């Protein structure tokens, strides 16, 4: 799709057998989702850095469907005010900024 | 331009007679720049909302050139870790997300 930016670019995703919504965020390096039970291995990771850090669980090579595009990438699971698809997964789906 | 997202989408801008760099951030509603002297009227605005708010100066209808595209939009001037071009100015330059 071509998504204009008059509203927040919120898309539907499928992850961990769940349907969720997330924001396509070119300002975010990483993808951070709340409340997903993913199977397989993880390691803790500190993100943010303003006011302290936030600890999340880093799962590598997670299958995720974004707006119908099935890809694989690192998903950080932990507290976040909004589910965010970061550049790491936008590259996988071939998403570009165009003007 | 078509901008892939393997690196941070940092672009050159011209604002208030100065060259600056800023991040194209589809996760940001508003454009927030640090250290620009803009002429004409402003009003204070509270932004963020996590840990407290940050106060910035809101300047409406500011001429700004972004990656060579001359547009007009609201620019918030105040503290920010990164100069950010938000959706408000990405709409003006006709920037879309495409995949
Ligand atoms: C007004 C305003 C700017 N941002 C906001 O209010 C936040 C709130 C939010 C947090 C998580 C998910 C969705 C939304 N929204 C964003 O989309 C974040 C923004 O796209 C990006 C993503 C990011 C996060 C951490 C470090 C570096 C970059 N930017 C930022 O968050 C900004 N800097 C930060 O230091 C920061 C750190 C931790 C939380 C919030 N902010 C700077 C770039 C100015």
């Amino acid at each position: 799709p071509q998504i204009t930016l008059w509203q927040r670019p919120i898309v539907t995703i499928k992850i961990g057998g769940q349907l969720k919504e997330a924001l396509l965020n070119t300002g975010a390096d990483d993808t951070v989702l709340e409340e997903v039970n993913l199977p397989g291995r993880w390691k803790p990771k500190l993100i943010g850095g303003i006011g302290g850090f936030v600890k999340v669980r880093q799962y590598d090579q997670v299958p995720i469907e974004i707006c119908g595009h099935k890809v694989i990438g690192t998903v950080l699971v932990g507290p976040t005010p909004t589910n965010v698809i970061g550049r790491n997964l936008m590259t996988q789906i071939g998403c570009t900024l165009n003007f």
